[PDB]
């Protein structure tokens, strides 16, 4: 199968990055103008070729309708590529805080941002969407102050890995401990653990538990949160990848992981950074949590 028309109509203008099964990049119509970003997939054509559960998953992607979600413009399958075509922002949330070392980022831009990202993730919760891969570099950023949540995550992935993309053990530092310790169905609670290592990360312009493989992951979440016992997390000691061998390390106040935020904002990052799943903040209580009451939706100063 061929899509000619896009494929001639559309030029690459510069990479943006790689991901585990994409190449991303930025492409303007050389009819129009238009501007739009395209993750290249290479099909695998011997085992999977599209996967109709995938184009299942993706057709409901392209349905959410939200101001602080990337909107999915298009599917295209030609060759042995499929490529998705998303509404174009200029700079992702990795890049905004790196830019930031010399000035900090304004605290009312940081309650803006996460506020916005907890309507989009309120919004897909609600429709029973999960996005499953938030980090910082999958949060796109325009002029006008609007931060929107980028690149779901299928429930199962598809497509030749990309080769070239050696960043794969980032994706760690953002997973729920539920998610490491092994359990098979995530819940919605696994975006909120995301967001609140997020909400850290533009506080602090470092990030929160910057695992280098998955025990070293569990192990950092454990020597700041403590190690959970039944009391915290109730079930804990029984799940599938939990060892009566780990170590146990003491709890830490949030005063010395978030500094200086204040208390409204470290109450609420306390809460996304809940232990048991069960009793996490959802995206609809954060947004009702006092540190909004002031709330506006200030401009960034992007420099591109
Ligand atoms: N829509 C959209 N716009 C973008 N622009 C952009 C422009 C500049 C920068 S940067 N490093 O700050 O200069 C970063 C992103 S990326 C993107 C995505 O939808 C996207 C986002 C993450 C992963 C995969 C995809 N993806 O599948 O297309």
């Amino acid at each position: 199968l061929g899509s000619p028309e896009f494929m001639e109509n559309f030029q690459k203008v510069e990479k943006i990055g790689e991901g585990t099964y994409g190449v991303v990049y930025k492409a303007r119509n050389k009819l129009t103008g238009e501007v739009v970003a395209l993750k290249k997939i290479r099909l695998d054509t011997e085992t999977e070729g599209v996967p109709s559960t995938a184009i299942r998953e993706i057709s409901l992607l392209k349905e959410l309708n939200h101001p602080n979600i990337v909107k999915l413009l298009d599917v295209i399958h030609t060759e042995n590529k499929l490529y998705l075509v998303f509404e174009f922002l200029h700079q992702d949330l990795k890049k905004f805080m790196d830019a930031s070392a010399l000035t900090g980022i304004p605290l009312p831009l940081i309650k803006s941002y996460l506020f916005q990202l907890l309507q989009g993730l309120a919004f897909c919760h609600s429709h029973r969407v999960l996005h499953r891969d938030l980090k910082p570099q999958n949060l796109l950023i325009n002029t006008e102050g609007a931060i929107k949540l980028a690149d779901f995550g299928l429930a199962r992935a598809f497509g030749v890995p990309v080769r070239t993309y050696t960043h794969e053990v980032v994706t760690l530092w953002y997973r729920a401990p539920e998610i490491l310790l092994g359990c098979k169905y995530y819940s919605t609670a696994v975006d909120i653990w995301s967001l609140g290592c997020i909400f850290a990360e533009m506080v602090t312009r470092r990030a929160l538990f910057p695992g280098d493989s998955e025990i070293d992951q569990l192990f950092r979440i454990f020597r700041t949160l403590g190690t959970p016992d039944e009391v915290v997390w109730p079930g804990v000691t029984s799940m599938p990848d939990y060892k009566p061998s780990f170590p146990k390390w003491a709890r830490q106040d949030f005063s010395k992981v978030v500094p200086p935020l204040d208390e409204d904002g470290r109450s609420l990052l306390s809460q996304m950074l809940h232990y048991d799943p069960n009793k996490r903040i959802s995206a609809k209580a954060a947004l009702a949590h006092p540190f909004f009451q002031d709330v506006t939706k200030p401009v960034p100063h992007l420099r591109l």
